[PDB]
């Protein structure tokens, strides 16, 4: 009955709504991460800012998906947004570990949506994922792995601290 | 055990977390409102934009509250965000009615938080509500009542349409 | 006993004070008109603005008269300002009808003051009315008649609405 | 029956209309003060200008109140504006005394409206008074007391004139 | 006998003079803190500068209070300023602890002045505290708690130093 | 035990701390002078401003001395700051008399510190006094004597007022 809908499976429509939920959950998680690091007894405002920026990116992804849902003539359906998995997020290392786990769950969701879009022969969907999501996730996951390595190095030892300072201050 | 906390009741702390939830729910509602009006079979993009702007304002209010929670040494606690009350929002009139009901529920929540802050002799809280929330809500509710009146006039009759056009095009 | 007073009758002096009162009453009326249209259940802000501008013009006329009274060595005397004739002003059509009636009462007052100034052989008074009031009133009354005609056309019928839209949007 | 009205008592609504009247009366008083000082036999144009500026401020206060009345869903009701208490205002000292008495009556009215708003648990009203009226009145009353002191000094004696000139011309 | 004084209790007048003393004491304390960190055998000029800026803020607060005292028609009365509690201030951690204790004593004084102003039904006083003092203190106390946490982290351990460097140099 | 200290007597060190106290007392006195002239019943804002500027200069002198104390490796020690000698300061003439007495006490203190520095063969101290204090005091004392003469002339008589006006308005 939708007058623009063409080659748009009910399966993809549903999976897109689920991915919106996944992205909004991710944004909520990053909001909680950021405010934790803003606590006076944590007080790492740069970490708060890093996570605040990610909450925004994740919300923007959801909005992009919702725009696409309408462009294809699907019906956006919203579900409860579950609260984040933790109320306190431990150290910078713990938080960046939780963040890469999250990004990896979104990345797997995008890959699963491509597999569905391929099975449904929906190239507009594939193009959309490619254009806005797949490379963005890979780039973000690389940066977070980079961060994990640096944090481990900085917290580990004077040899690690040493090499980090040399790179940052001499190079 | 918080080293900055002063004159900040556990009651207000809790009510602030609940109000964050209320504001994030409101933002989610407005996201659903906006995307509904973006549907090709609805296609009122200006309405989508009006509600998109409100989703942003409501999120910003929640973020402001969360910032304040930390500034007072309270602990931000997040809860499930319930999905909006409807999946489809009817006419522009229905949506603007749902929106004023929502804003009125937030306004009542702010008034209830002032009553608690007064009972707890917490003037920083009162000041904060005054500075960022009370007048903003009143102004928004006035605009929405204005909108309700105009929509009713425009949809009602040629006499109503007539007066609207005169004001918009002659005055 | 006034050392600048020349050729300035007590009759004109009195009539000038009465006209000040008439102009301030008019300004008060337009204040009430404008705020009525600002009511959320009326919500024609352009009409509010049109009347707000007229309240200003009418006050300025009174101030001009008061300045002139002093320039001639008359004594400005103020009287009670009666409240406007109505508390609610009905439709845009009703309000613009009330406004033209008002302007016509001021115009008749100016004409009556010219007749007195002529009988008193006071050409400075005539010049003053000509320079600041007579043409202003005529222009305003023409605009209001124009408005009455347009409002009647717009509220009347699809043929009227039709012609208005053609003029506004095509021409 | 007003669709925006929330937490807005009939008592405050009425007191706001009365305060509008009080502010418009004040503006009318200052108009009479200013024109008196413009009389050729008085000829203190700076005093005329000081009072003209106050007539404007007082009108603006009334307009602010009327805007607020509508924003809260109250009904602006206008009453007769009584003419000022005097037709001639004596010396600069007499006029500035009459002016501080007036400002003190408005200030007391604002304080009485806060007491009512507090009894009615209306924090938007309190905020509004704070934001636009309480500090403005205090500042104005301080300036007028300053003026009274200076006028008394200047009119009093050569020792007073002396100190005024030293401050104005040397410092 | 003061010609501007209205609704200004002798109790608030006295408490304002005491708070001026409290603020000037605070400014003197911060002067001593800053010069200590300027000692060649301490040599933390950034800490000296942080405290120099606070000495200025505290003096400005006192001056603001004194201005307000005169605006209300109270009489500014000055008392001995006691010298700071210490002649030497230990480590950066010790000094920032002494500073938050101080700010908390000023904050409690402001809250006690609000309680008095409320008991005296003095809304201009409440507004003044809100506008210039309550939020400023909260913001300053949050920053100092942030500083305490960071200093403890940096002085504590290589894991703490590690996380601080990551936030500052990577994020 | 100070590693920079050279040719810096304990006698000068102590006298510098005492002079800091003297300068801060002077600044406090000028704060009280300035606020007195800001009283509505005094209302000489130019006098308030003149004294406010001097309070700043005196504080700056103390800060300069404290900086120098550290540059020489002395230990800044702060004492109680006694409140000013009066709570009310009479006429402009009385205040300017009190001010020149004060400046003369500071000037004598500087001269006494030079005598000590000379006896201690401390040329850096002499240079410092010369560079920042001796000429500044002389210039300030000359200006204040000038002011005393003018105030006496202006308050004295029409012949005095006469000559002042001629100089200010014709020359
Ligand atoms: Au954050
Ligand atoms: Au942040
Ligand atoms: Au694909
Ligand atoms: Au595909
Ligand atoms: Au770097
Ligand atoms: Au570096
Ligand atoms: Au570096
Ligand atoms: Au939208
Ligand atoms: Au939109
Ligand atoms: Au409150
Ligand atoms: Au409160
Ligand atoms: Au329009
Ligand atoms: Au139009
Ligand atoms: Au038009
Ligand atoms: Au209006
Ligand atoms: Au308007
Ligand atoms: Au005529
Ligand atoms: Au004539
Ligand atoms: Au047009
Ligand atoms: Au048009
Ligand atoms: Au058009
Ligand atoms: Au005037
Ligand atoms: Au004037
Ligand atoms: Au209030
Ligand atoms: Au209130
Ligand atoms: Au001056
Ligand atoms: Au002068
Ligand atoms: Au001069
Ligand atoms: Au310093
Ligand atoms: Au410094
Ligand atoms: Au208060
Ligand atoms: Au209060
Ligand atoms: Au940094
Ligand atoms: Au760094
Ligand atoms: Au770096
Ligand atoms: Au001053
Ligand atoms: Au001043
Ligand atoms: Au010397
Ligand atoms: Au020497
Ligand atoms: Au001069
Ligand atoms: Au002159
Ligand atoms: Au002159
Ligand atoms: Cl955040
Ligand atoms: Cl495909
Ligand atoms: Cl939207
Ligand atoms: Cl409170
Ligand atoms: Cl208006
Ligand atoms: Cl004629
Ligand atoms: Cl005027
Ligand atoms: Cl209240
Ligand atoms: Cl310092
Ligand atoms: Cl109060
Ligand atoms: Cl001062
Ligand atoms: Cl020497």
């Amino acid at each position: 009955s939708s007058q623009i809908r063409q080659n748009y499976s009910t399966e993809v429509e549903a999976a897109v709504n689920r991915l919106v939920n996944l992205y909004l959950r991710a944004s909520y998680t990053y909001l909680s991460l950021g405010f934790y690091f803003d606590r006076d007894d944590v007080a790492l405002e740069g970490v708060c800012h890093f996570f605040r920026e990610l909450a925004e990116e994740k919300r923007e992804g959801a909005e992009r998906l919702l725009k696409m849902q309408n462009q294809r003539g699907g019906r956006a359906l919203f579900q409860d947004l579950q609260k984040p998995s933790q109320d306190e997020w431990g150290t910078t290392l713990d938080a960046m570990k939780a963040a890469i786990v999250l990004e990896k769950s979104l990345n797997q969701a995008l890959l699963d949506l491509h597999a569905l879009g391929s099975a449904q022969a929906d190239p507009h969907l594939c193009d959309f994922l490619e254009s806005h999501f797949l490379d963005e996730e890979v780039k973000l996951i690389k940066k977070m792995g980079d961060h994990l390595t640096n944090i481990q190095r900085l917290v580990g030892s004077q040899a690690g601290l040493g090499e980090y300072l040399f790179e940052h201050c001499t190079l």
